[PDB]
């Protein structure tokens, strides 16, 4: 029996695995008392993970495209050695012609947990700043906002909270089951629960207060709560006095958001919003667990800022409710391995997005350099995901060659075609590449567009030392269950082999991933054989707020309720809510043709993002891409529940199976993210196995009107109008 960090989704429950006599790997909830993962924390995605590891369609060998047009499905198996030789040769030619900045990378490291900083190390040595990640609108953006406010991304304590505030978070036995169990434990301790969700979910039913707000309006709801907490003086006067700046300015701002106005905006009742605010401030320690919905709105910046402000002012950073992370105290920081200082300033300045949405770039984050050196001993603190190219800028440079060409593109555990907005432009960008490399487990829609598809190992085939989002104040060890199948290799193998061919061997002394793991843990004096024997290693953290506290990694050293960085960048230093530019409020005329407010998302028990749609048990649990309409709404449109429809915005459309569902509020429509059809032939004739027909990014604009102005991420949750009609 092994303890393994499940990487079938990103919450990373620790499970137990065992190889049975017939070679099948059985996974189950950990039978021992685990320090972080509560009992009975395993879901169908994990239970059935071996059906993916052993799937007949898994790519186990390097494939070279031998067609005459990108996207043509004509593939020939080659060796790793030959693939790497050819990739390096072509990349050298591309870089000689277009500069190292012409290499773009989309990487989801949480899916791989294998490179330990060596990916950005490689890019920084080559001279490319053009790294991005689908986490540009999930956690990575949030960390930027947290950093300008209080220097580091915060973590909410389910164990210590006496009040939890949920934004969406449709937790269940198959959506972040460990956290589902954490919540249940909390409730039984007497912890109160406040749920903001237009959909009455199971967590909404469990809630002490359920606020059925209108899609997209969380920022307004939170401003209303801050109004109540400031005006009622329910805040922690000592923390505000000693550790915050800009409180008087914040106080003035929230007078713009009285409960009568917020009630009108949100569709919630004023008295309920007040109860929520009061409960949150008085039922300490009170936390707001990170939630995706507010990373995906036109008002995302303000909604995130407002959450940070709420936690700060009620005392959550000093009562155990919210913890400010750091590079792990026991380990060599990933940030240091990444060698951001090696990338020349000239190349940092070129990072795509610097000229449009600089906030999350090296340039936008630069005011945090000295503060980060001071507090964390790391000038370039790669907190969760950081120093990022803006995806719209990246795909636009790929597609148009402006402001300059990007001509090589690597997708590392990232179905990049489908992982952002404006999927048509991502396709155009990919079709204008001279080199595309896809490191994955399957012939995904993105891999279908590659010159080379390289087989990645699976989480049941690798050891892992955590944390692999730098900032998380603990790491769980993951044991290797089996050797990788076929010729699947680890992410560091790929990076090192390429680095050597690019002339960078001297900077990559670790001969394999195990040596790199041993380097990551080297300050402990242990090697991996000994290290893996303990489940969890907690990090020490700086003394932020004690009597001789060091404060936070912000320009002022204090919690910036009024953000100096935003002021600097020309953005509103304080949170606000403006109606998205495509709603029934901002555009009632457009709403005559497009009567539905759009929500793209709603995670499904049996799949993770675009993963696990291959024929099998998981696909069978939810086999079609499904639209959800309230029965009354569907009825009005003449669409029988269970019939195929198009859902169309001003940007584009996708095809879905209408299922009527009374929990979906009237006049709103759900579309899924990540849906495609791996059973189909690939290539453009099938829209890349249905990608072009069934993915939400087909209908999501990334014009400026649909971008968060400060972060440059796309709005997905409210703020967009749609129509639905029969196929
Ligand atoms: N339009 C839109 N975009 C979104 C979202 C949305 O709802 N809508 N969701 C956003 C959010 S919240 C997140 S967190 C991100 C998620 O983004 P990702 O986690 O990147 O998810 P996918 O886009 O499905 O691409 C993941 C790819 O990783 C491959 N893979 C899985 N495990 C491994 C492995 O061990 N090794 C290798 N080499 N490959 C592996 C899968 O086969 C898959 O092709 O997407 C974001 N992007
Ligand atoms: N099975 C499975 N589990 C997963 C994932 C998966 O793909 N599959 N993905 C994981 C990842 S990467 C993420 S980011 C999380 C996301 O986890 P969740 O937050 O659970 O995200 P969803 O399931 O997309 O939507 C949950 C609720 O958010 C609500 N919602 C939508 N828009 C808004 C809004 O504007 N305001 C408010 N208050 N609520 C809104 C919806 O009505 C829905 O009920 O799930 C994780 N867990
Ligand atoms: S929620 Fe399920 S898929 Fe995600 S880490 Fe936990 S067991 Fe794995
Ligand atoms: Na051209
Ligand atoms: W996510």
């Amino acid at each position: 029996k092994k303890h393994v960090v499940c990487q079938s989704c990103d919450i990373n429950c620790v499970v137990e695995a065992e190889v049975k006599a017939d070679g099948k790997i059985q996974t189950k909830s950990i039978s021992e008392p685990h320090p972080t993962t509560p009992p009975n924390s395993i879901c169908m995605k994990s239970v059935n993970a071996d059906t993916i590891r052993t799937h007949k369609d898994r790519v186990l060998y390097p494939l070279k495209n031998v067609g005459s047009k990108r996207g043509e499905q004509r593939w020939e198996r080659i060796s790793w050695d030959q693939a790497l030789d050819e990739i390096a040769e072509k990349l050298k030619k591309i870089i000689a012609k277009y500069g190292p900045e012409s290499l773009g990378v989309s990487q989801t490291e949480i899916n791989q947990q294998s490179e330990y900083g060596t990916l950005r190390r490689f890019m920084n040595l080559l001279g490319s700043p053009n790294w991005t990640s689908a986490m540009y609108m999930c956690i990575g953006n949030t960390a930027g906002v947290h950093r300008v406010t209080h220097g580091s991304y915060s973590f909410a304590s389910f164990a210590d909270s006496n009040c939890l505030l949920f934004i969406g978070k449709n937790l269940s036995n198959h959506n972040w089951v460990s956290q589902f169990n954490d919540l249940k434990a909390a409730l039984k301790r007497g912890c109160k629960l406040i749920v903001l969700d237009p959909r009455r979910t199971k967590v909404a039913e469990m809630a002490d207060i359920w606020l059925p707000l209108r899609y997209g309006t969380d920022a307004a709801l939170f401003l209303g709560m801050i109004n109540v907490i400031i005006n009622e003086q329910l805040y922690d006067k000592e923390f505000v006095e000693n550790w915050c700046v800009g409180f008087e300015e914040l106080k003035e701002r929230v007078q713009e958001y009285p409960l009568d106005k917020v009630a009108e905006i949100t569709g919630c009742d004023a008295g309920e919003i007040r109860k929520a605010a009061v409960m949150f401030a008085t039922e300490s320690p009170a936390s707001i667990p990170w939630a995706v919905s507010t990373d995906m709105q036109k008002n995302s910046c303000s909604a995130i800022r407002a959450q940070c402000i709420l936690r700060a002012i009620v005392g959550s950073f000093v009562n155990g409710a919210e913890i400010l992370g750091a590079p792990h105290s026991d380990l060599v920081p990933i940030s240091k391995i990444q060698m951001h200082e090696a990338l020349p300033e000239e190349k940092k300045k070129l990072q795509l997005g610097t000229e449009t949405y600089p906030f999350l770039t090296y340039t936008g984050m630069s005011a945090l350099e000295e503060p980060s050196e001071r507090v964390y001993g790391v000038k370039y603190f790669h907190n969760m995901g950081a120093f990022m190219a803006n995806p719209t800028a990246l795909f636009t440079a790929m597609a148009t060659e402006k402001p300059y060409p990007v001509k090589a593109f690597f997708a590392l555990a990232s179905n990049a075609l489908m992982g952002y907005a404006n999927q048509q432009n991502a396709l155009k960008g990919l079709m204008n590449q001279d080199l595309v490399v896809c490191y994955d487990q399957f012939m995904t829609p993105t891999a279908q567009l590659a010159d080379y598809v390289l087989p990645g190992d699976h989480w049941l085939e690798r050891p892992v030392v955590q944390p692999n989002w730098e900032g998380i104040p603990f790491g769980n060890t993951s044991q290797q269950v089996v050797e990788p199948a076929g010729e699947a290799k680890d992410e560091y193998y790929f990076i090192r082999e390429l680095a050597v061919r690019m002339g960078l061997e001297e900077h990559f002394p670790w001969k394999d991933r195990l040596e790199l793991i041993n380097y990551r843990i080297s300050p402990t004096g242990m090697e991996w054989e000994e290290y893996q024997k303990q489940y969890t290693y907690m990090s020490k953290l700086p003394d932020y707020f004690g009597p001789e506290g060091v404060g936070v990694a912000t320009p002022s050293g204090k919690v910036e309720l009024y953000s100096s960085v935003f002021e600097k960048l020309g953005y509103d230093p304080l949170p606000y809510y403006h109606e998205p530019l495509q709603t029934e409020i901002s555009d009632p005329e457009l709403a005559k043709e497009y009567p539905l407010i759009l929500f793209a998302g709603l995670r499904e028990d049996s799949n993770f993002q675009s993963c696990y749609h291959q024929p099998g048990i998981l696909r069978d649990a939810e086999p079609d891409p499904v639209a959800l309409l309230h029965p009354k709404t569907a009825q009005s449109l003449g669409l029988p529940s269970g019939e195929w429809i198009w859902v169309e915005t001003t940007h584009g459309r996708l095809k879905l199976l209408l299922k009527h569902d009374g929990a979906q509020p009237e006049g709103t429509i759900r579309i899924p993210h990540g849906r495609w059809c791996p059973e189909q032939e690939g290539g453009p004739e099938t829209g890349f196995s249905g990608a072009m027909l069934h993915n939400d990014a087909m209908v999501l604009s990334d014009d400026d009107w649909n971008l968060d102005p400060e972060q440059g991420l796309p709005n997905l949750r409210g703020g967009i109008l749609a129509k639905a009609y029969k196929c």
